């Protein structure tokens, strides 16, 4: 039935464009939003009709009910909003061409109607055409109307056909604009410079992740796109411009699941002269008012198990709780871990390869100190974090970017922000000597040689850089998709994605 | 001294610091009062004024560092574009000690912290007077004595904005482009959006592509070349304005207007024509300029600072001009009538006149490629002040739509500024079977040779086939607004990393 529907109102479309009836015009003069119309007409009483005032408006028709010979009712939707259109013989232009017109349309056009304001018996604000024109007819079957696109598939491969019947799905976009404005304004307000960093990298770096490769053929070169904007910013500290901030996509070959696309969006900003806790008090500020300034409270309802599920109340009021990743580790294993200035000894790799065998929390190889230490902070405390928790003071080894800790040796100043069982903000303090930074890029390119994918390049463009003076500075990371994630009750990233990465 | 001695120097005495355990990178400096906010507290003292009641904590770059006798030291400290003497006076100093041990370990490019007071020097010179300075970062290399060699300023960009304050004033001014155009739109009801930048088919430009490979899914994946297709959609599904800043990439050579990523910005509107977004770019254009420059008036030097100046007005109504009309008077001869320009006799004649007039075509010697060196040779050198090119034949407009008295032609415009292409706009083709068409012939024209020939994309024709509404789309180059409004004729001035051959 859908199929032969396409081919014959494709037949008709057709025919109307060889009789002349351009059903595709260039220019419709609207004259009113349909969102505008309601609020200046709402008012009106069951019968009234002013024949005083015509406007024109537009939009896409979802029913089409036909009531006797003379009167048709058109559902016309856009903005988010509704409008009826009563469509009756003796107020339209001409008999001939109502009944014309009525012929033509079909459920899914898109018409501008030009008419008076009224209000029908029933009790609906409605517009009495005196013409209606027909401006892109829809050649296709929509869902019907009784159950309409639950299926998740189609509603991320036809994310216009989500938008055209689920009005759920707009509000969440709107929300995904709204976080972004409001993190230009937090910023620009402290003084922060926004700048636009390379995409395409000759090596890249500021992150733990494989990166897409690619070729550009006039330069006869392999290219990479960047996995993260970090080694760029801050040579623009070193250059003199103490606050820069970017909100850009990343990309990352690395596989898809409910919080991971291979390309997303993030916020980096860079502060010179502070430490990373500064960026505590800060991700506090914006956090909290962001959501308080998004949703209407500091409270927000979480469904981990879907609507059906169970219900949690995530308090984003500040002071955001802390602790301390090695130590809390500690205590949720039951067991204590070698001390910190030995994580660098193949006796403390065993020691951790054997817990993760025992506590059964699985990891891929190659099997690195560093990234065992991952899988098991993911399986002990990443869980317990619901409400906004910052985990503090990781180990050197798995922050090559990250400057030493001023008190406690083989650890370093860096933070992450945990909220919902996933991760959203990361950020430190930077690593500013550039000795230092050489000898951690050269581990990163053994292990990379050892068999780890994520392992960083070295980048002697950036250790020069160093090499001129960068200030003490703070650097501070947040996945946007993830904030619009637990902002929007999505347990799925593909949710606040537009056109999420689909498998053909 | 050689750099490269010098660096050698400074790195062991670096290193002797750190073994001795004296901390030449410390973790925090607490900065009580930014330089810009000391300057206008304390403009106002008269000269020898010195305040012994109030003691702040400031930090810098080191600029210059000039002894006079060996109790007094001068240093230019410099930081958010501005300036800040500091006096050192071994009498004011923490002891007379520690001041000569750390103006001995001080050098030109150092990041210092200084807690000291106000004061003022005979001459005028507002000054802060140490108690201490504290070595905050030091700089292991030898600073240019200018730096105005380009290779260099382009590959270490950090050495450019440390020096060169024109340069700092040139990425303010492009970050107040974009925040004046997210004002325009949002103001207006457009809708920030995000779309994939990473596509299975490429398509909205006539481009090559960039092609990667995402190993998990098992798929050869595209880098976009423009965001048009994804926001048609959007407009299909009833988001009637829509809008993105985001980058684009096409796999071409750098020349002065071209780097492979690049910045634009793409909205769309339902119910609007180009008509209708000609009256907009020249409110949005003018409206920056003004609010950027504070007048319509921006001067343009093409041949450099030593060459012509030409004042460019940007007061609207800016000039309009039909592209072909105006190229036959360019050519001296008219060209076969519009609804011809498909036929391969007009490529033919446009082929002869190309050779007869040496304007240069690669392969492969298209209509449509023809005509645009045609264009960019005869008509949009002479675009000096905003001028729209209009109505461009549809070989040369896959997705416009087709102008409404002139077959053979869209309704398409593009804006010229000082010899450049600025923006491009038409009315959306939302006509599903007579896009396809056109995809058809696109996708011949690349079997034929065409690298940057567009793909038939069936998913975007299917979404035209549920009806997109009358619709006017828009794109605007970032870097080459930023070119303009800094007087610009080499696009790497207004890139902070731009591409360069390795
Ligand atoms: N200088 C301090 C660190 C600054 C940020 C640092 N350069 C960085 O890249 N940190 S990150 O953990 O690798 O990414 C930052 C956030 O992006 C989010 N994100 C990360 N990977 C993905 C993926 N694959 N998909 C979607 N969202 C993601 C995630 O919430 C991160 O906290
Ligand atoms: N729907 C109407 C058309 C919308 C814009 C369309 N998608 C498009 O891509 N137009 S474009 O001509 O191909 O690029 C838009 C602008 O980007 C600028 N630009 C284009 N290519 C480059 C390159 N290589 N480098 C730097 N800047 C560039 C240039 O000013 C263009 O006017």
């Amino acid at each position: 039935d859908p199929n032969q529907y396409y081919k014959i109102r494709s037949q008709a479309i057709h025919q109307l464009k060889v009789n002349g009836e351009d059903p595709y015009p260039h220019k419709f003069h609207v004259d009113i939003s349909l969102t505008d119309f309601i609020q200046k007409y709402s008012h009106l009483q069951p019968g009234d009709h002013l024949t005083d005032i015509t406007l024109k408006v537009a939009g896409r028709i979802h029913a089409k009910r036909a009531s006797g010979g003379k009167l048709i009712f058109y559902d016309l939707r856009g903005e988010g909003v509704k409008l009826q259109v009563m469509a009756n013989s003796r107020n339209y232009k001409s008999e001939e061409e109502f009944i014309h017109i009525n012929n033509k349309l079909r459920r899914g056009d898109i018409i501008g109607v030009q008419g008076n304001p009224g209000k029908t018996k029933k009790g609906e604000l409605s517009i009495i055409p005196y013409e209606i024109t027909l401006l892109s007819p829809c050649l296709h079957m929509l869902p019907h109307l009784h159950f309409g696109l639950k299926d998740k598939e189609t509603r991320y491969r036809q994310r216009y056909l989500d938008l055209i019947l689920n009005d759920f799905v707009r509000q969440k976009f709107i929300i995904r604009s709204k976080i972004i404005t409001y993190i230009r304004s937090f910023l620009d307000e402290l003084g922060f410079l926004e700048i636009e960093t390379p995409m395409m990298n000759i090596i890249p770096g500021g992150a733990v992740a494989k990166p897409f490769i690619t070729y550009h053929n006039e330069l006869d070169m392999n290219l990479y796109m960047r996995i993260a904007p970090e080694l760029y910013h801050k040579m623009l500290v070193v250059g003199g411009i103490d606050r820069v901030y970017e909100i850009g996509r990343q990309f990352r070959n690395e596989g898809i699941d409910l919080t991971h696309n291979p390309e997303f969006t993030t916020c980096e900003f860079y502060m010179a002269y502070a430490d990373y806790h500064d960026h505590m008090e800060i991700t506090e500020k914006m956090v909290s008012g962001m959501v308080k300034h998004i949703t209407g409270s500091y409270k927000v309802t979480y469904h981990p198990d879907g609507p059906e599920g169970q219900a949690y109340d995530v308090d984003f009021t500040p002071p955001f709780r802390r602790i301390n990743m090695v130590e809390e580790l500690e205590k949720a294993l039951g067991m204590k871990l070698p001390e910190t200035n030995l994580f660098e000894t193949e006796e403390t790799r065993k020691i951790l390869d054997d817990i993760c065998v025992a506590k059964a929390v699985e990891c891929p190889p190659p099997r690195t100190t560093a990234r065992l230490l991952d899988k098991l902070v993911g399986e002990f405390l990443e869980v317990t974090c619901i409400n906004p928790t910052f985990i503090c003071d990781h180990p050197q080894i798995m922050s090559p970017l990250a400057k030493w800790h001023r008190s406690k040796e083989g650890l370093t100043e860096r933070f992450e922000l945990f909220v919902m069982k996933k991760e959203i903000c990361n950020a430190y303090t930077e690593l500013n000597d550039p000795m230092r930074q050489r000898q951690l890029f050269e581990e990163q390119a053994k292990a990379k040689a050892a068999g780890d994918d994520e392992a960083m390049f070295i980048d002697e463009n950036f250790c020069t850089a160093l090499e001129y003076g960068l200030p003490p500075t703070a650097g501070w990371g947040m996945g946007i998709d993830r904030v619009a994630m637990f902002l929007t009750d999505s347990n799925n990233i593909k949710e606040v994605l537009l056109f999420p990465a689909m498998k053909p």
